[PDB]
């Protein structure tokens, strides 16, 4: 998993304050390249064992659509997690200054996304938080999925030596948890809504009023408020990726061959568009020259 | 309602019941209780002992106290004089019909009321129905009903942003993934096992059960010997046995069924599994 006991600072140099646990850029001392540290506060009865297997998922992972892992540092009960910087931050962070984006930097982000999750589920894991906020643009405008499953089974391994007496839906429960990996599809439906309308649906309703009604009988999955603006391909993708049955709800790999996300000329100079709009977002000089 | 004070100064200490469950007499009552000895966070204790101390119906054992000394808790309950209907049939055998008939209503009473109450007991079984010596029926927590509870209401305080949830995720955060009909299933299994002593598939191990359960075209249990059942049971456990819990009936809705609702079901048929069990 390669967790070091040592300091971070003996090997990087602190720049800023990125954002929050806690990320911060950082320089390597001995290259001078840039480089992004998360830090997580770890409590004194936290398991070792857990953590390393934690990270070794993170390590595993060798796809260009999900931020490089380069290692980590256990000091003052303070994990460091070492990953790739990427220069324009989240698309959360990105949107809050641009504005909607255009339905093809859309596709272009539901593809890259697409891909980091095709890979991920090929390994067994789930990202389990698909959103703009863990969405990363570096810069060359390119897409990186941020870390996953870190500091988040056994319990679920208790009840299953005794179920005689356990109802069907309380053994699927058992077994094999009340969801799989097609969450990220869902959570990329509604990541897709999110670019394009700079909120989730239902943003406005209380959290729990929210959980209450996506566990309501007769629960309508969300849609793209405007109509006109967006292609036929659009709306099918929002419509399709956020399937009610998860049983029925595509993979991954079935939704890379969508049109939305299969169409030429998705690349990322339709990120470095977006990027150039960030530079300067405000009006132009004024006659105070 | 958790004291520091330890319970050897309230309660003498009397045999073990079952490990871990103690009987006990209160010092200045002499009234039989039972104490729940249980070997950490503050938070999600005081949420387990507030389900069981918000219990108050005449199907639920009651609540007396909880006590914490040595790092052991001991809650205090009301005490059943002829232990769980497990330990009656393993010295009576089979229920008949009618005590079986019996029991499923009292459960269902004290199932409705708990679920009206926002709580589900999710260990409906033989184990945790307790019988006093009057004949009526309790249910009881010996597991962790309550652990399972609190533990999934601090969860729900915990909840990040659910906005990008997908709805099975959003089910799982907010109930783990099931409802309160799980029991009705659950009182559907343990009236079989009241007339057969066992399960359906106690027999076969509960890995290859799990897997059974959760393939499709799975086939819920029936009764073994249908000669020996009427069509009412037969049909009372075709109905709490509804694979979808869409289609389910809740326990007031059971508890209009003919099986639980015809006349003659009263404590009388259960003195008799008593008598049977002392002789
Ligand atoms: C709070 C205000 N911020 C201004 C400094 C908003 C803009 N945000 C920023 O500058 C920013 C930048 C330039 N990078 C990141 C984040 C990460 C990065 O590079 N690699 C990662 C790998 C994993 C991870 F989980 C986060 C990051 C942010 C938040
Ligand atoms: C296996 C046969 N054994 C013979 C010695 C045990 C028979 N069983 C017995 O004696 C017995 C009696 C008389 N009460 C209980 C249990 C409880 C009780 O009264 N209130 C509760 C409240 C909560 C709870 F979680 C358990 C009990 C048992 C096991």
């Amino acid at each position: 998993p390669d967790i070091f006991n040592r300091d971070p600072r003996d090997h990087y140099d602190l720049l800023q304050r990125l954002g929050g646990g806690e990320v911060f850029k950082a320089r390597d001392k001995v290259s001078g390249d840039l480089v992004a540290l998360k830090m997580v506060k770890m409590e004194p009865d936290d398991d070792v064992s857990t953590l390393q297997k934690e990270i070794l998922i993170l390590k595993t992972c060798r796809h260009a659509n999900i931020v490089a892992y380069h290692g980590s540092y256990l000091w003052l009960q303070k994990l460091w997690i070492c990953m790739e910087f990427c220069g324009a931050g989240s698309l959360q962070d990105i949107y809050q200054v641009t504005g909607s984006l255009s339905e093809l930097q859309i596709s272009y982000v539901c593809r890259e996304v697409l891909q980091g999750l095709a890979y991920l589920h090929s390994q067994k894991k789930i990202h389990r938080d698909i959103k703009g906020a863990n969405i990363l643009i570096n810069d060359a405008g390119e897409v990186r999925l941020a870390d996953f499953g870190i500091s988040a089974l056994a319990r679920r391994l208790e009840f299953i030596g005794t179920p005689y007496w356990m109802a069907p839906e309380v053994a699927a429960v058992a077994l094999k948890g009340g969801y799989n990996e097609l969450c990220d599809i869902w959570s990329l439906g509604i990541t897709a809504i999110e670019l394009a309308e700079l909120q989730p649906p239902l943003f406005d309703v209380h959290p729990l009023r929210v959980l209450f009604l996506m566990t309501k009988s007769g629960y309508q999955p969300p849609r793209l408020k405007e109509k006109g603006k967006w292609s036929a391909a659009f709306h099918n993708f929002i419509k399709v990726t956020l399937t009610k049955s998860p049983k029925k709800r595509p993979s991954a790999t079935k939704m890379l061959s969508h049109q939305l996300v299969s169409q030429p000329g998705l690349n990322r100079g339709l990120i470095l568009d977006l990027l150039d709009k960030l530079k300067n977002p405000g009006k132009g000089p004024s006659i105070g020259d």
